[PDB]
């Protein structure tokens, strides 16, 4: 088709973004094959970093099954407000950034409940 840019360019969207725990967070993206290149995908990347991070230098990158839909990302802060965001790759090429989704924790309580 087009000469530039080969691969996966849709790029995956999240569609779901919530808090399994206070250091624990699940979040499912979708798929959209009508404007895709029927590519097969190698699997999933997923960025993450706390608000209070200085620059993308901390945005990880968590590995995910390429016929996975979902992924709960673990090791975060509590009740910490924070930018989360995934992205494809094959060997084609990596796809675009998805969407910004902003996930907030859930609250670190303690061992007596109010």
């Amino acid at each position: 088709g087009s000469s530039g840019s080969s691969g996966p360019v849709a790029g995956p969207y999240i569609t779901f973004t919530d808090a399994v725990n206070e250091t624990t967070i699940m979040l499912k993206w979708m798929y959209i094959p009508a404007s895709n290149n029927n590519t097969p995908i190698h699997g999933f990347y997923i960025y993450y970093r706390p608000t209070d991070s200085d620059n993308d230098s901390d945005y990880k990158k968590d590995m995910v099954e390429g016929d996975r839909y979902w992924h709960s990302i673990s090791h975060l802060q509590p009740e910490t407000s924070y930018d989360i965001k995934m992205q494809c790759f094959n060997e084609g090429g990596e796809s675009e950034f998805s969407n910004v989704m902003i996930c907030e924790t859930k609250a670190r309580s303690g061992p007596s409940s109010g």
